[PDB]
């Protein structure tokens, strides 16, 4: 169902919020691709917020797929989930209490976005992948994964 939104993309994830809006993660969108999805990379409106990357695409791409409400992180201490999806194909959603919004450095640059504690990890081809959490009756994503602090289990979702 949702899992059906993440998709390969470059070195990592992207996920489809819209049948026309695909985000994923900085790191991971390819460079040099002439197009995506069939679509020439000229008619693709890109837009940059340090390592979150929002793709609107001219045409819908995934029209079996409902909108979905995307918002800049989750509100102080919910527990989200982290869709990580492994190229062996296994479905593995990582619950993470998230924590404060902050602009952050990470290895030397700044980024935005909102840290995490993973409950219970992570790797480097999982960046992209979204972290989604159930308010009401409306599942709402707050970003994406691009990055995982050594010697403890905190994760950083980059966010709009
Ligand atoms: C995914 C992207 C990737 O592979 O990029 C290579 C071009 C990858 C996922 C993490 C790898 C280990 N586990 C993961 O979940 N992301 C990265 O490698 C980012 C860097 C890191 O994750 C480092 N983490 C930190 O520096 C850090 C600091 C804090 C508070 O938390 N984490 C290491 C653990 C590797 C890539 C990145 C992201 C954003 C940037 F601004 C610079 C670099």
């Amino acid at each position: 169902s949702i899992w059906s939104r993440i998709v390969n993309f470059g070195s990592g994830w992207g996920f489809w919020v819209s049948p026309s809006l695909f985000i994923t993660s900085t790191h991971v969108i390819p460079q040099s691709a002439k197009e995506f999805f069939g679509v020439p990379i000229k008619q693709i409106q890109i837009h940059k917020s340090g390592e979150f990357c929002r793709l609107r695409f001219p045409k819908p791409i995934r029209t079996d797929v409902t909108g979905m409400i995307l918002e800049e992180g989750a509100p102080e201490g919910t527990v989200a989930t982290l869709l990580i999806k492994r190229p062996t194909g296994e479905l593995m959603p990582l619950a993470a209490r998230m924590g404060t919004h902050a602009t952050m450095k990470i290895q030397g640059a700044t980024v935005g976005g909102q840290m995490g504690m993973l409950l219970t990890g992570t790797t480097p081809g999982d960046c992209g992948c979204p972290y989604i959490y159930k308010r009401g009756n409306d599942y709402v994503v707050i970003g994406v994964h691009t990055a995982a602090a050594r010697g403890g289990n905190t994760v950083i979702c980059a966010t709009q």
